[PDB]
């Protein structure tokens, strides 16, 4: 799903299923979006480690 050489942010307004989840999923468990976007961004496609870079920012609060 990629070929428009022109349009990079347009992404985010129409993101994959693999990035969708990965938002929601976050974005469900009690995050932002904007964030949790970076952070996919940043740790790529694994929870785990969107979540690790996540607490980071985020703070310490189990439950």
């Amino acid at each position: 799903g990629s070929s428009g050489s022109s349009g990079a942010y347009s992404e985010l307004q129409m993101l994959s299923p693999s990035e969708r989840q990965c938002v929601e999923t976050v974005v469900n468990m009690g995050y932002s979006y904007e964030c949790v976007l970076r952070a996919m961004k940043k740790k790529g496609e694994n929870i785990e480690q969107i979540l690790d870079y996540l607490f980071a920012h985020s703070g310490p609060s189990s439950g």
